[PDB]
Formats: structure tokens, sequence, C-alpha cells
């Protein structure tokens, strides 16, 4: 009973989280996951500031209101060569990654490791935070408040 949460650097408090390295997070799960990180779904303005500080991914993720990919460098296989906060317009499907916003993070680029999920609650799951440099932090608990997500 095990979940990997792969996390990125924070940029102006904004970071990307993916579950088990594959698109698998619902919109309700995304809100609960950010909450477990004492974070919220970013606004578009928070995301645009993060982009200006150096944030880009090649993954669709929830923010408040939309599914987006922040892009700095044009790449034909990421957001169809767009730059800026690319907004996903047309999709059949409902499960992506998520972005989260932590107001207490440093103002610019923070590529230190994440080593806690401070607001997860009691539960049976072995949750492992996986950083891009391979650093891991594990705890037993739960973050999903919606039965449909479990
Ligand atoms: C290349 C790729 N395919 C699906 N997701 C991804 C990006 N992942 C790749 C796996 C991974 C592991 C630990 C931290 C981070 N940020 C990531 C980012």
């Amino acid at each position: 009973n095990q979940i990997d949460l792969n996390v990125t650097c924070r940029y102006a408090g904004v970071f990307h989280v993916e579950k088990n390295g594959r698109y698998s997070i619902s919109r309700t799960e995304a809100a609960d996951l950010c909450q477990a990180f004492n974070s919220t779904l970013p606004t578009m303005d928070q995301m645009k500031l993060a982009l200006s500080k150096g944030f880009e991914t090649c993954r669709y993720g929830f923010i408040e209101g939309n599914v987006v990919i922040p892009r700095i460098h044009p790449n034909a296989i990421c957001a169809a060569n767009h730059t800026g906060v690319y907004i996903l317009v047309t999709s059949n499907t409902s499960h992506y990654d998520t972005y989260c916003f932590n107001a207490s993070a440093p103002p610019e680029e923070d590529c230190t490791s994440v080593t806690d999920l401070p607001n997860s609650f009691d539960g049976p799951v072995t949750i492992t935070i996986v950083n891009r440099d391979g650093t891991r932090y594990s705890k037993k608990g739960e973050y999903r408040t919606h039965q449909e997500d479990i």
C-alpha cells in the first residue's frame, strides 16, 4: 500500500507533483494533495510569477481553474512548442498531475529537497516523497479525503 509523490523545485512557491510518475491525479485529489503539503492550487497569477522565475515542466497539471504546462523554452513535444503558461483546451480525460503553491517557500528558485508532507493525516499508506535528485522521505498516512480517489 504505497504511493510515490515525485516533486520539483519550487519557483516563487509553485511546484509540480506527480503520483507514481504517471498522470493519475483527479481534480479533487489535487486539492487534497496540495493541502497535505500545506499548499493550495496555484492561481494563474501565481503560476505566471513562477514561470518568470524559471519554472517549466513538460507535464499537464491542475492549477485553480485550469490544466496547464508552464513553458520557457519552445519544445515540439511539450505543449506543442508554445512558451508561457500553456492552457490545455481540449481533452477527453480527467486525470493529470498537479501544481501546488506554498506561500512560505522562498521567493525565487528553490531546488532544495522536500522532506515532509506536513499536513497528511493518519492512515495506512506508505507515502514516499521522491525528489529529482533521488532523495526520499517516507511516512505512513493518507491525504485523500474523497473515497472515489482511493
Ligand atoms: C519525464 C516524466 N515522465 C513522467 N513524468 C515525468 C517527470 N518526472 C520524472 C520522474 C521524477 C522523479 C522524481 C522527481 C521528479 N520531479 C520527476 C519528474
